[PDB]
């Protein structure tokens, strides 16, 4: 049996006081991880090659993920079965080296570590054709699926609150990569058209966005001894809610109280990434990002977003080392032009089973230290029938109530591992 | 560690719209699976022979078991710990080659694969002496044990909504297995005896049925370098509901507002199976059924059912195939006597681990279509208290609302992985 | 991948009718378990070392347990993650040969097997330098976390019902262990130093303990061919209530309907023990308790516990024997000096991979008998706003109710199998 899989666990404290909180920026869709993750996390696949004769294998493989509070043993949770698909290469004589794979399975996501985000990401449930070679490069056809929790009606209302059907979202993608546009550099195109996939019958709401598209152009090159990538994608309606390949074609959005709330994302997203890992010398890795991300929304509720950071880690021996994190983002409401913003500098001593900034497993010892001032928030107050301005942007003292995290500071501190194998 | 299991994920359309939806008869305890599986599902099984001395071992198996709906990537389930037992052999001088187990497992299951119906099932907590060598035949002793959610009360109520405590049921088996009625034939027969066994000083409901029995006959015939079983079941009172060896002696069901109803089974049941594999040539395989089931309330509730279907695959290469699945039920409601019945036509292209439509893992592509005119259904319409014939069959267009799936059409397809290991 | 583990399953009847049952006394806070475990309990491992060089290595360990009532095969159920973390032993030149970890962890339980009780026992979310050789014995240090559900407010209130905010305590670790204090003998040390840790500006109830002592010092004397430990500890405050070195330094419990209620730990407990295992020749082994444990709170509701019981294997054969238990306890309330009492007496016949008393897997065949005679019981009626002495123990026969298990009888048997790996 095959097993990998990744895991984070630890214990930490406030310096305020109880256990360690972690620091995201109001509008961010990420945080800098270094000593800044608050939960036990892990994936624990289990595969196997189940079958090989000569060029040709069958490989099974799963996902069993867990997600804990780490605040005690026992914890009880659901874990989500998230992988569960067959491999099968070279199978087809016409299209050599090529893979046709069916099954629910993480597919070909690229993401930023630092901060854990992934920006072109489809898995899920799905099928497909992968690695064709195609000459100049590598072409790859696939179908996943997504579905929304509700947003369908099973006859024409104009009640909003009559759209509870969950609503399945379907993305066909097309990538062309390994292309070498230049010495060092290679070259991915990729195109997604995602739409929601209505019951016979049913009606979305008037309005909603139903279909829409992201392209992506990724360019690798390779540097100091490590690479750098830089993206460049462009979404449109449907897609720029998830954002990285996912649809969302309905628009409602359902509260605690399950009612139903007109989030259209009709719009657009333009995002414009670049991140990578160099070493220099034999005592420097360092890691870093630069992202500006801007969805702006037909119903004015967009953002438009920044951030920066690197983690410089510099080595004291082949297996101990001091990595330290520094992070800023700053986030502007597209409905009302204010600002929320933070920076984050962690500085952390760690042993990990290797002499790169990539290497896992790592024990960490850190502290971190995060100072803010968002002046907006979201207006969750009430729930989507009491309130009308539910999910909107709203000034940090709207109303005389209070949204947004604040203007203030915080540190923390402890311990924890973090590991892929 | 050993690493075993069963899987089966994929993605599908229905052909009027939305995700792809699945065919099965009203009153039909299956359906032909082949392009009509609407989940993942899958079971992940880590065992070991924990001790070795010569002829004697002990081995450790377990099992967990997941399903989810594979309509998104993140989907958090319970999963359901369903073996956890030990086995160990020739620990027995006196009665050689025998096994004694104990703990959660899943004991000698017959069942139909192209329909996924097993028709013989204790499995559950249990233990037993396995495989005693008679001579003629291979004699084993189990007891496993199941529990109906309710239907038990702590003092005499003549209200049944007062039978509300979980009630155990005991099975005791017995079969003799391996005996060669003939050449190329084989012949098994078992006997199951369960009964509900209450908490001292607890009370069934007035004319609760108790106990049954079970009674199988398999005969297993090597033919067409496959092989073709016919059996031959009949079951007796607590036996019938369920109809796989496991009793319900109590009678009494819940609806979704808690309410206890009554669900007497005295009555029969009448099963004569026949299905098998049966390769013809090298290019040739076919699996197929044909069964007719017959359950025959005291309270004229039951079902006559008739099912046969057939699936012959087409070789086009060791690894390539074309499979095709056609089936059809009937099912004639025991209180109406009206008949629902049901086509389904499946056209697959897969590419199996093997040459053998027993190969797995499969990864196919495929369209099916079914075709029904159901003229009766089950009331689950108001609550087992607002409502008197909950739960009793009735025509299709019973007091102007409407029961079964009615009288149409639909097509799907799709892609899946399926696979044991 | 390391596969390793515990499990324990099986099916078993009560004399008086119904599925087996389990014998506890009332004030108690264990039971003699051969034959009187009631339920399918597994803990799944899979660890690795991922990473070696020399005398250095990373090692990766987890666990998922799994608790099922064994009534059913299809037993749904949200697992615990309980451990996820990684140690990394040699990494430290100074301080050779000692283990750093973080992640959550079992860390160093001490436990007596019949009665299934642990003594020690701080595991959950951590980090620590393990082993560290200091010359006469080997010096550990650890922070372990737990989290009581609520007793902490977010403002000043006099009002109980509102302190619901989850309380974090931290434990502080410190033991000093294989200090041969004697031939055959070797003395281990620890100090428990545990407290509530506050959010800024949370409060405790008034009067709440907030922290607390546990004392340790165990004694082990290798002897007839077995062990022998004579524990004695002491512990203080919030660390009586959980008594194995966790804190619960809020107090405040709440009832199945969200009340909160004081339970305040302000006293002491004193616990002596005495448990081993010997062999006596080539056909007997013994594993025996002697057990004497005072809480002693500030507000009367302790209990004074004492237990005894002894589990002598016979072996008729390398692999069979004829084992048999007789456990025997009384608990004193400490609030109406009351006291609740029972001797369990089970005789099974196993079959094992080993001729000892210590040897897994273990397939017993077992007969159970248990007489009690309990005088108090806690008043669990009503809801900690209609009751006042929610909680509190009270005689059987209190205000015409009754309280405690009363004075009886039972006897069980059934068969299972246990086993670790
Ligand atoms: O699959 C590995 C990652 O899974 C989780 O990520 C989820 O949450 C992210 C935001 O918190 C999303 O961007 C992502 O799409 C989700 O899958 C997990 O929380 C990560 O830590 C893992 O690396
Ligand atoms: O254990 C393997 C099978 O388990 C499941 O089967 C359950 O559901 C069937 C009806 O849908 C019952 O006949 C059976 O008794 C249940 O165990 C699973 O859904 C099957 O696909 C598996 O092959
Ligand atoms: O981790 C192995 C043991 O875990 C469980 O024990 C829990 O329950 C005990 C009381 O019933 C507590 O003393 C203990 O702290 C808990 O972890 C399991 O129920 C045991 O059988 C296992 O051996």
């Amino acid at each position: 049996v095959d097993f990998h899989g990744y895991a984070r666990s630890g214990i930490g404290w406030t310096g305020s006081g109880g256990e360690q909180q972690c620091f995201q920026t109001t509008g961010a869709q990420s945080k800098y991880r270094l000593g800044n993750e608050c939960e036990t996390y892990a994936e624990l696949k289990l595969g196997q090659e189940v079958w090989k004769e000569g060029d040709k294998s069958f490989y099974f493989d799963t996902n069993v993920a867990y997600s804990v509070a780490q605040q005690n043993d026992w914890e009880a949770t659901d874990p989500a079965f998230r992988e569960a698909n067959v491999q099968g290469k070279n199978l087809i004589e016409w299209l050599p080296g090529s893979t046709i794979w069916a099954g629910k399975r993480f597919y070909q996501r690229h993401d930023v570590h630092m901060i854990d985000f992934y920006y072109w990401d489809i898995s899920g449930p799905g099928a497909g054709l992968e690695n064709i070679d195609v000459g100049f490069g590598k072409l790859s056809l696939a179908a996943t699926r997504s579905s929304e929790a509700g947003g369908s009606s099973s006859f024409a209302s104009n009640n909003i609150y009559d759209y509870t059907n969950e609503t399945a979202n379907d993305v066909f993608d097309v990538r062309l990569a390994q292309m070498e546009i230049n010495p060092g550099g290679t070259l991915e195109l990729g195109v997604d058209y995602g739409r929601a996939n209505l019951r016979d019958n049913y009606r979305l709401v008037d309005g909603a966005s139903k279909d829409g598209w992201l392209f992506t152009a990724e360019h690798t090159q390779s540097v100091l001894k490590g690479f750098n990538k830089f993206v460049v994608q462009y979404a449109t309606d449907s897609m720029t809610s998830q954002g990285k390949g996912l649809s969302q074609g309905s628009g409602v959005a359902f509260d605690n109280e399950k009612f139903a709330y007109n989030i259209n994302n009709n719009g657009h997203m333009l995002r414009i990434l670049d991140h990578g890992a160099i070493s220099m010398g034999d005592n420097w890795d360092m890691m870093y990002v630069g992202m500006y991300q801007d969805i702006n929304w037909d119903n004015d509720n967009g953002t438009k977003w920044w951030t920066v950071g690197i983690r410089p880690m510099y080595k004291w021996t082949p297996i101990m080392s001091t990595v330290m994190e520094i992070g800023y983002d700053n986030v502007e409401s597209q409905r009302t032009g204010d600002k929320n913003n933070q920076y984050k500098i962690t500085l952390a001593q760690q042993w990990q089973a290797g002499d790169s900034i990539w290497s896992r497993p790592a024990i960490r010892v850190f502290a971190t230290y995060a100072k803010w001032d968002e002046k907006w928030g979201y207006d969750y107050t009430g729930n989507a029938d009491n309130n009308a301005n539910f999910g909107k942007a709203v000034p940090a003292d709207f109303n005389g109530g209070s949204f947004g995290r604040g203007d203030s500071d915080e540190w923390t501190f402890g311990a924890q591992m973090e590991i892929w194998w």
